[PDB]
C-alpha cells in the first residue's frame, strides 16, 4: 500500500549522495530537469502528463513513481492520466500496459 | 529534403499488404489508435504531441515521421515541438538529443 | 513463492479499472490481442513461447508473468520454454539471460 | 530493392574484421548462436521465428534482415512470418508496426 | 538491507538450472562472458566499471546486482564507480539516473 | 566512405537550431555532458570509452558517431575499442553485434 512511497525515498535517499559526491553533475542535471519542466507554450501539468507516458514507455517504477507523485501536486486528474496512459499503450503494446497499470496504481496511492 | 515523406511513403507501401493480409489484427490495430488518440480529457493535439516525445524515446525515424506529420495536420506550433522535445531529453539524456534533431527535421519538412 | 501469481493479479486489479474507465481503448486492445494470438498457420502454444521471448526481451516482469501463467495453461513443456529463452539470450545477452531466470522462475510457480 | 542485401553486406564487411581481431569473443558468440538455434524440443524454423520476433521488437535493421534470409532458407511461409509479425505488433504497439513494414519488405526481397 | 543479496542468490539458483538443461548454450555464454572480461587493453576493473554502466542504461536489477558485486570484488573505489554512473545518466537521463541510485545502493550493500 | 561524417553533420544543423532555440535547457544539457565527461577518477578516454558502449547499447548511429569522433580525439587505440564493443556484445548479445559493426566502421572513417 506504500510501494511507491518507498521506492521515491529510497531512491531520493541514494540521490542525496549524489548530489553531495558529484555536484557539478546533479547541478549540471537540476538545471536540464528545471529548463525541461518549467511552464511555457506547455504548462507544468502537461508537460509532467508527457513525462508519465515517457515513465511508462522506459518501464522505469523510480520515475512512475516521482512524476505520477508529482502529477497530484500538480491536481492532475484521473482523466487526464488515464488518457496518457492510453497513449503509452497504443505506442507500446502488452508491456506498456502493464506499466500503465503501475502508473494507475502509483497515482493512487499517492491520491491518498 | 523529401527525406521523411519517403521513410512514411515506403512504410506505408509495405504496411498496405500488412493491413490486407492481417485484417484481425490491424483492424484491432487501428480501433486502438483511434481510441487512444481521440478527443477527451486531453485535445487531440496534446495527445500527439505525447505520441512524439514517446516516438523520439523509441528512437524510431518512421514514428517520428507520421506524428511530425499528424501534428502539423493539428497545428501544433513549433514551440510546442520544441518543449515536449525537451521534456524527451531531459528523460533521455544524449541519445534522446539525436532523435530530437530528426523530429526538428521531420517537423520542418512536413510544415514545408 | 507466489512473486507472479501477485503481479499478475495486481496487475489485474488495475486493468479491471481501465477496462470500466476507458472500454474503446481496452475493447481496441483486447482484439489486438485475440487476433495475435489466435490459432492460425502458428499453433497458440507457438505464439505464447513468441510472446515469452518478447517478454523477457522487453525485460517486464508482468508480462512474463501473464504468459507463463499461459504457457503452463497451453501445455508447453519446460524444454519448449528453455529453448525460447535460449534464444532471448542470443539476441539479448547478459540481460536477458537475467530475464530468463526469471521466466524459469514464474514458469515453475505456476507449474504448482 | 536491393536494400537488405547492402545492410547485411556492408555488417558483414565490418564484422569480418570484429571476427578475427576478438576472435576469442567471436568464437563464444558463434558457440551461444549455434547452440540457441539448433534443432531441440523446438525446430529450427520455429527458433527462427523467434528470432524475426525478436529482431523487430529490438528495433534493428541489421537482424530483421539477417534473420529474414535464414527465414526464407528454412522456407518459413509467408504466412507464418505474418503471425510472428503480429505478435511483435502486440508486444510493441505502434513503433514495432515500423519494423513489422521493414520485416516484410526484407523477406521478399530475400524471396526474390 | 540485503535487496541486492537476494536479487542474486535467486538468480543463480535459476542458472543452475539452465547450467544443466542446457549445457551447450550456457557453455557458449560463458565463453563469451569470459572472452569479454578477461584482460586486455583494458583491465577487469575498467571492463566492469563499462559493465556496470551497461546494466544502468538497460536497467536491469539482475546486472546491477552481479556487477556492482564483481566491482567490490575487484576493489573498485565508490569514486571509480560514480563516475561511471554519471555517464550512464548523461546518456540515459532521468531513467538512468533512477538506476544510478540502485546500482549506488547495490554496491554499498556487498561493500559490507 | 562519409557515412557518419554526414550523419553527424545532419544532426549538428538540426541541433543548432534546437540549442538556439531551447537555450535553458541546451545549456542545462552541456553543462550535465562536460559535467560526466570530465577527467576525474576516470580519465576522459576511459568515461569515452563508457560512452562508446553505451551508444552500441542504445542502437544509436548518431551516438556512434560521435562518440567515435570523440574516441579518435582522445587517441584511443583500435584494441582499446575493440574491448568495450566485446563488452556490449556480452551485454547486448546478436543486435549489438550489428551496432558494433556502425563503431568499427565509424572509428575507422574518423581514423581517416
Ligand atoms: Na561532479
Ligand atoms: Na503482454
Ligand atoms: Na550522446
Ligand atoms: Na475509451
Ligand atoms: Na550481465
Ligand atoms: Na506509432
Ligand atoms: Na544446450
Ligand atoms: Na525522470
Ligand atoms: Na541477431
Amino acid at each position: 500500500s506504500d510501494k511507491f512511497s518507498h521506492i521515491t525515498k529510497d531512491i531520493t535517499t541514494q540521490l542525496a549522495k549524489f548530489r553531495k559526491e558529484m555536484p557539478e553533475l546533479m547541478t549540471g542535471f537540476s538545471s536540464l530537469a528545471q529548463a525541461a519542466t518549467k511552464d511555457g507554450a506547455l504548462d507544468k501539468k502537461t508537460k509532467e502528463l508527457i513525462a508519465m507516458a515517457l515513465a511508462v514507455a522506459k518501464q522505469c517504477p523510480g520515475c512512475i513513481g516521482f512524476h505520477s507523485q508529482t502529477l497530484v501536486k500538480l491536481q492532475a486528474t484521473r482523466e487526464e492520466l488515464l488518457e496518457t496512459l492510453g497513449m503509452a499503450v497504443y505506442m507500446g503494446g502488452g508491456p506498456s500496459l502493464m506499466y500503465a497499470a503501475e502508473a494507475l496504481e502509483a497515482f493512487e496511492e499517492f491520491s491518498k
